[PDB]
């Protein structure tokens, strides 16, 4: 038997005792009820919903493989997802995870670092903060800017300026579709339907949009494949025609200008907007709470200096700093549900037996949210993750990038993108509120799964 559940109704199982408005409240509701384990139906579609740190655990890294799949929806199929790293599954998968892995390590590209290429962007980051001359500001738009263009270093083997159209083309189409990709319509409700779609210009205007960053991925494959020196691979894409140029007698092979393109679009789709929001709300963050500003900026001034940019080697030096963005992290927690998971195979789990295929639902909102680890868990501290010593303290609840054999292929770029762009940041600038901090409330907006910070302003002030 699957675990236990709400008893759904027909044909339109638990649909209506699921609060479409803030699932993850939701989820832990039930829990309260069901346990760390149980079952909901989505419309005869069973889903079997982990909660707490030990069920995640228990399911993600010690049943790893069997809780490795990826879960499947009709939105997959509308908006032809199913093809790159996100959202394939079994070999496909397998293989061009770990290619992206090994490209995606520090050095698995050539004299060029990931490392460096996240310095390079934090300045002009910086730069682009001085342009602002201090005035009013939304952030949104420069602190989105810097992730996706360390997405393109990654990929062309360069970054674009900020005013060329190009890039910003690209832009603008990634942040369509990732705003209509975060409509509960989308998300949700089209896919309560399971063969007619209920929102055929939606799908239609998301892949268009793709189809125009394919078209430029394309143009770039072709004058990479002009200027290969095949000793020297400087980016993602010589990465892969290589990989390519050395499957040619293992056809068919995973590896194809089809999956490249597939790949690189889901780098740009995974790699932006988490990150930029995640920047957006730890600037709300700390204006809110300017006395953790004011001591990062100490371990800034006292570590870093001024003569320099940072480095990922201060960041072992920098407790306080580490505290910080991890607390953004958990306190903010983006993908409350990660990305649903499926089973592989038959597996027993505890006291049931879940059929393979079946979709699960992880929650990251209880493990990051858990009280005994982070008490007063809804209240941002950095102490969360400091000892007595004020020492940097690790922790096992510590998953906004998920946990097991799906765990975020970008765990490490984002932590150097936040690091560094952080630091950057509170190196040359100061941070004021246009209005006053204490009506500010940074309790996290949440629609459907997704967690999104409150519209706000502010000013760049520089120092010294
Ligand atoms: C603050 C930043 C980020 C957060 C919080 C985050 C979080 C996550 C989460 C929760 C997942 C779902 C994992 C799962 O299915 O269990 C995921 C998947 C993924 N992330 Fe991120 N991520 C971030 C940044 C990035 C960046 C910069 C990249 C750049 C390469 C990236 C690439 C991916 C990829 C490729 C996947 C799909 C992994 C797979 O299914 O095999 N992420 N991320
Ligand atoms: C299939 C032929 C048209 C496709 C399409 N490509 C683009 Cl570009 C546009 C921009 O609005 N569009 C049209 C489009 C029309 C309606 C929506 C939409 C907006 C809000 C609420 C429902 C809809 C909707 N989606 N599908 N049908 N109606 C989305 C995109
Ligand atoms: C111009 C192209 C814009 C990017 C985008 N539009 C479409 Cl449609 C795809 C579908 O794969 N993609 C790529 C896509 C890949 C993965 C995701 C995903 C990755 C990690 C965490 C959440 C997201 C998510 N899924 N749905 N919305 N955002 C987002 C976008
Ligand atoms: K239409």
């Amino acid at each position: 038997k699957l675990p236990p559940g709400p008893t759904p109704l027909p044909v339109i199982g638990n649909i209506l005792q699921i609060g479409i408005k803030d699932i993850s409240k939701s989820l832990t509701n039930l829990s309260k009820v069901y346990g760390p384990v149980f079952t909901l139906y989505f419309g005869l579609k069973p889903i079997v919903v982990l909660h707490g740190y030990e069920a995640v655990k228990e399911a993600l890294i010690d049943l790893g493989e069997e809780f490795s799949g990826r879960g499947i929806f009709p939105l997959a199929e509308r908006a032809n997802r199913g093809f790159g790293i996100v959202f394939s599954n079994g070999k496909k998968w397998k293989e061009i995870r770990h290619f992206s892995l090994m490209t995606l390590r520090n050095f698995g590209m050539g004299k060029r670092s990931i490392e460096d290429r996240v310095q390079e962007e934090a300045r002009c980051l910086v730069e682009e903060l001085r342009k602002t001359k201090a005035s009013p500001c939304d952030p949104t738009f420069i602190l989105g800017c810097a992730p996706c263009n360390v997405i393109c270093s990654i990929i062309f083997h360069k970054r674009f300026d900020y005013k060329d159209q190009q890039f910003l083309n690209l832009m603008e189409k990634l942040n369509e579709n990732i705003k209509i990709l975060s409509s509960p319509w989308i998300q949700i409700c089209n896919n309560f339907s399971p063969i007619i779609d209920y929102f055929p210009g939606t799908h239609n205007k998301l892949l268009k949009n793709v189809a125009f960053m394919k078209s430029y991925i394309l143009e770039k494959v072709k004058e990479h494949q002009e200027s290969m020196d095949m000793n020297n691979p400087q980016d993602f894409i010589d990465c892969f025609l290589m990989k390519m140029e050395k499957e040619k007698h293992n056809q068919p092979s995973e590896f194809t200008i089809e999956s490249l393109e597939n790949t690189a679009v889901d780098l740009f789709g995974a790699g932006t907007e988490t990150t930029s929001t995640t920047l957006r709300y730890a600037l709300l963050l700390l204006l809110k709470h300017p006395e953790v500003t004011a001591k990062v900026q100490e371990e800034i001034e006292r570590v870093i200096g001024r003569n320099r940019s940072p480095c990922m080697q201060d960041r072992s030096h920098m407790p306080y700093t580490d505290a910080v963005v991890h607390e953004v992290q958990r306190y903010i927690d983006l993908l409350p549900t990660s990305l649903p998971h499926a089973v592989t195979c038959d597996i027993k789990f505890r006291n049931y037996l879940i059929p393979k295929g079946t979709t699960i639902l992880i929650s990251l909102t209880s493990v990051l949210h858990d009280n005994k680890e982070f008490p007063n868990p809804e209240m941002f501290d950095p102490h969360h993750f400091l000892d007595e010593g004020g020492n940097f303290k690790k922790s096992k609840y510590f998953m906004p990038f998920s946990a097991g054999k799906r765990i975020c292929v970008g765990e490490a770029l984002a932590g150097m993108e936040l690091f560094l762009f952080l630091t950057s940041i509170l190196q040359n600038f100061n941070l004021k509120s246009l209005v006053d901090p204490k009506n500010l409330d940074t309790t996290p907006v949440v629609n459907g799964f997704a967690s999104v910070p409150p519209f706000y302003q502010l000013c760049f002030i520089p120092i010294h």
